[PDB]
């Protein structure tokens, strides 16, 4: 009949570097029913047992895993986790698939809500990723070797064979151009516009070993290990400080860009959206997402309503800090 969802964990007691690829967290191959998805971070944590190996977890487990495994900053973990859960998780059972649909999240919610996992396109997951192809081409979750080859190419061209912040600036823009030219349904606004810049620096701030203090750069072996094999590098030590999206500002500055999309189902037809969230208008993202939640849950009652209210509030606690102050919305009132 359902779960009473606890408030998110706070920051880890210990925030220094440590060995995360350790004896208690061995890489293991997928079993039947194991779920993986578009996030290499969560994929790696599942394949090393920081998350349940089946790829279905509670928000709390996801937060603690991103902190333990990678030293993902607490508020960043809260913003990402409850966004993913509100849109893509089962709020009654308190379970989120890090990939596609699975019986493991329990009894489905009332449509149009789906609990279909992070694979679901269009509000969270979106286009112009680094190692995953746009949903328009048929597969938004699998590793794509051609895209990784371009990652390697750009690292060779701008990063001395390593992925660093200069590479990120160039790759991000080029991937936007690929999608403009080839994807008639290309959207790059709202959540996706914001998350697309952060994801390009996560490899630098989080996938680079934490003992490397200076000239942080990711090797292609380590990139392949994580992005393709869902495997931590041997002897991997997490970031020495809580981190998230440091440097995302510089990635945008290298090639200034404006939220929007290809209009009228045509390539090479990018039109700007002036209503979208952007980096100086972050609270729009909060309002947009609360709107999206109302579309998914038009008239909840009982445990569903209760859990919506709590998750919405938990999300806001993170958003309020991360976005520098947003007025809390109460689409379902109070408990
Ligand atoms: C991601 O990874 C990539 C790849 O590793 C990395 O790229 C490095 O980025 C740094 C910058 O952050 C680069 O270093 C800088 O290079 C600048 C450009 O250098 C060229 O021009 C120099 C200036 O020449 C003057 O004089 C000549 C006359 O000789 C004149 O014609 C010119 O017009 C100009 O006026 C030149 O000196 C330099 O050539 C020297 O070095 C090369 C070896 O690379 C050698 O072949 C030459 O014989 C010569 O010895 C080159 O052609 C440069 O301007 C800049 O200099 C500043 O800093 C130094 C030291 O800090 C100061 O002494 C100086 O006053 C300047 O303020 C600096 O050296 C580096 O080259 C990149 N490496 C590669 C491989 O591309 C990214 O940074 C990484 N990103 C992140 C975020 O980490
Ligand atoms: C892994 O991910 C890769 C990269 O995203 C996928 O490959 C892409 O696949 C799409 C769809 O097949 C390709 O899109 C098509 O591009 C054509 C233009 O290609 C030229 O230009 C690009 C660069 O601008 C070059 O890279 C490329 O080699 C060519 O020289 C267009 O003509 C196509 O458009 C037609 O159809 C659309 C849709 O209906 C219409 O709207 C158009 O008007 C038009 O008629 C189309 O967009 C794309 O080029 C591929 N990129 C690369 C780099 O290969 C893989 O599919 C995927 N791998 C697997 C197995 O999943
Ligand atoms: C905290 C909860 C997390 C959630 C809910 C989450 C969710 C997602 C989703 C949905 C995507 C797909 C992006 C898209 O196609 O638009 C994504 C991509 C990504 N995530 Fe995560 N993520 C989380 C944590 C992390 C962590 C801790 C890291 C790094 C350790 C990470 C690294 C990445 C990277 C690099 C990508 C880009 C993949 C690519 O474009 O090839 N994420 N994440
Ligand atoms: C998976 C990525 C999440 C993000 O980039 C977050 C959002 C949604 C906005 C501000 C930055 C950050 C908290 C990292
Ligand atoms: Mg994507």
């Amino acid at each position: 009949q359902g779960v009473d969802p606890p408030p998110p964990p706070g920051p880890p007691s210990f925030t220094g570097t440590k060995l995360v690829n350790d004896a208690d967290h061995p890489w293991q191959p997928l079993r039947e029913g194991d779920i993986r998805g578009p996030c290499p971070g969560l994929n790696t944590l599942a394949s090393h047992g920081y998350l349940p190996r089946d790829g279905v977890a509670t928000p709390a487990q996801i937060i603690t895993a991103t902190q333990e495994g990678f030293n993902f900053e607490n508020n960043a973990a809260i913003v990402a986790t409850y966004l993913g859960h509100l849109l893509n998780g089962n709020l009654v059972t308190d379970l989120l698939s890090i990939g596609g649909a699975t019986p493991k999240t329990g009894p489905p919610p009332p449509p149009p809500a789906h609990a279909g996992g992070l694979n679901v396109h269009g509000t969270f997951e979106g286009d112009a990723g680094m190692t995953r192809a746009d949903e328009f081409f048929g597969d938004n979750h699998s590793f794509n070797q051609t895209l990784f080859d371009k990652f390697v190419d750009f690292s060779n061209r701008y990063g001395g064979g390593f992925y660093n912040l200069t590479v990120a600036g160039e790759l991000r823009y080029s991937r936007i151009q690929d999608s403009i030219a080839t994807n008639p349904e290309f959207q790059f606004k709202n959540v996706r516009f914001i998350t697309a810049y952060g994801e390009t620096v996560f490899p630098i701030n989080l996938f680079v070993d934490g003992r490397v203090t200076t000239d942080r750069k990711l090797s292609m072996e380590d990139a392949a290990s994580i992005f393709r094999d869902m495997r931590f590098p041997d002897d991997f030590h997490r970031s020495a400080v809580p981190a998230s999206n440091e440097g995302a500002d510089q990635v945008l500055a290298a090639h200034p860009w404006v939220p929007g999309g290809n209009a009228d189902n045509q390539v090479n037809n990018y039109v700007e959206d002036p209503d979208s969230a952007d980096f100086t208008h972050l609270c729009r993202l909060y309002e947009f997402v609360v709107g999206s939640v109302q579309e998914l849950y038009p008239n909840p009652t009982g445990i569903l309503r209760r859990n919506l209210i709590k998750n919405l509030h938990y999300w806001w606690t993170g958003v309020n800090v991360a976005f520098g102050g947003c007025d809390e919305l109460f689409p379902y009132g109070q408990l």
